[PDB]
């Protein structure tokens, strides 16, 4: 993989402020726990502390913006649940070129009996189409699946 685009760095910077409620430039275990309980997750205080220590090798007690980039780097590692995502992607990506085009999604939708216009499909794709190419990239498909 190459280095992150200036655009990705900007995306992760806004995602950093989404995690950092103070805007002070740091994420603490309290803020980790704030996001966790907003997701309905109830781990122990010790688990939340170790989740900080996993990246806070420097020992200053917080996850700063470069460490947030490291926190994302440890999610760019293959995981078990990714197999289902890869299968679902290949159900829509019928020619296997690494992109789901609106036409390919429409093929599945037409077979389901959905009676949308191309413009209605376009609106659906727009929520995932970050780069504006009219298709869903693999990274964008993760974003598409993280929403509803
Ligand atoms: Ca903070
Ligand atoms: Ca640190
Ligand atoms: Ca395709
Ligand atoms: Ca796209």
């Amino acid at each position: 993989a190459d280095q992150l685009t200036e655009e990705q760095i900007a995306e992760f910077k806004e995602a950093f402020s989404l995690f950092d409620k103070d805007g002070d430039g740091t994420i603490t275990t309290k803020e980790l726990g704030t996001v966790m309980r907003s997701l309905g997750q109830n781990p122990t205080e010790a688990e939340l502390q170790d989740m900080i220590i996993e990246v806070d090798a420097d020992g200053n007690g917080t996850i700063d913006f470069p460490e947030f980039l490291t926190m994302m780097a440890r999610k760019m590692k293959d995981t078990d649940s990714e197999e289902e995502i890869r299968e679902a992607f290949r159900v829509f990506d019928k020619d296997g070129n690494g992109y789901i085009s609106a036409a390919e999604l429409r093929h599945v939708m037409t077979n389901l009996g959905e009676k949308l216009t191309d413009e209605e499909v376009d609106e659906m794709i727009r929520e995932a189409d970050i780069d504006g190419d009219g298709q869903v990239n693999y990274e964008e498909f993760v974003q598409m699946m993280t929403a509803k």
